[PDB]
C-alpha cells in the first residue's frame, strides 16, 4: 500500500562524484535506494550556501517538508532530489518559470516540459507553453540537482499565459492520483 498525501513521493540521494548534468543525477538515482525520502508539499526549496549534500543544508533548502524526512542523510559533496506523482490540472495550456541552482528536468504525461541539462548559479527560466488534454490528476515527475555550492529550486507554473504564476503545494498534489483529504 501507499501513503496518500498532498504531495509529491520524494526522494533525496546524495554522492562523491560530479553531477554535471541531468543524465548523471538520474544514473545516480538508478544506482542505489534512496538516502531519504519524504513528502514533497511545498515545492520551492531553498535558497542556502555551501553544498545541499553537507550537514543539515537539505533540511533547510527542504523547510515545511523536511520533518518527513525519513533519515538525516550522511554528508555527500553533490546531491539532489527526485519527486514523482500527480497535480490537478485542468484542460488548457500552462508554462512553468522555474528559478534554480543547479539544474532540472520536469516531465507531466510522460513528456519533458522544463529543462535545464547543465549546472548555473542561480538563474530563472520562463518555460515555452505546453496542454494539457483532459481536466484532472497528471502525473507529474521531477528531477533537481546542486554540485555544490549554493542551491534553490522553485519551479513555479502558470495557467493564464504568463501572469500569474503558483508553487505547487497540496492544493493540487497527490502522492497516488487519488484525491487527498489531509
Ligand atoms: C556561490 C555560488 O553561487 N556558487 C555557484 C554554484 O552553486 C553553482 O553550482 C556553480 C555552477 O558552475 O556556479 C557557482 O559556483
Ligand atoms: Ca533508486
Ligand atoms: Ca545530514
Ligand atoms: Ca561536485
Ligand atoms: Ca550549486
Amino acid at each position: 500500500p501507499d501513503s496518500l498525501f498532498a504531495g509529491l513521493v520524494g526522494e533525496y540521494y546524495g554522492t562523491n562524484s560530479q553531477l554535471n548534468n541531468i543524465s548523471d543525477f538520474r544514473a545516480l538515482v538508478d544506482s542505489k535506494e534512496a538516502d531519504a525520502t519524504f513528502e514533497a508539499a511545498n515545492i520551492s526549496y531553498g535558497r542556502g550556501s555551501s553544498d545541499v549534500a553537507k550537514g543539515t543544508h537539505l533540511q533547510e533548502f527542504l523547510g515545511s517538508d523536511a520533518s518527513t524526512l525519513s533519515t538525516d542523510p550522511g554528508d555527500n559533496t553533490d546531491g539532489g532530489i527526485y519527486l514523482q506523482g500527480y497535480v490537478y490540472l485542468e484542460a488548457g495550456t500552462y508554462n512553468f518559470k522555474v528559478t534554480a541552482d543547479d539544474g532540472y528536468e520536469i516531465t507531466i504525461n510522460g513528456n519533458p516540459v522544463a529543462t535545464v541539462d547543465n549546472n548555473q548559479s542561480v538563474y530563472t527560466v520562463t518555460h515555452a507553453s505546453f496542454t494539457i488534454s483532459e481536466s484532472g490528476y497528471q502525473a507529474i515527475d521531477m528531477i533537481w540537482w546542486d554540485q555544490g555550492g549554493d542551491y534553490v529550486f522553485q519551479p513555479t507554473l502558470s495557467a493564464d499565459g504568463g501572469s500569474t504564476y503558483f508553487v505547487l503545494d497540496s492544493a493540487i498534489l497527490s502522492s497516488t492520483g487519488e484525491t487527498p483529504y489531509t
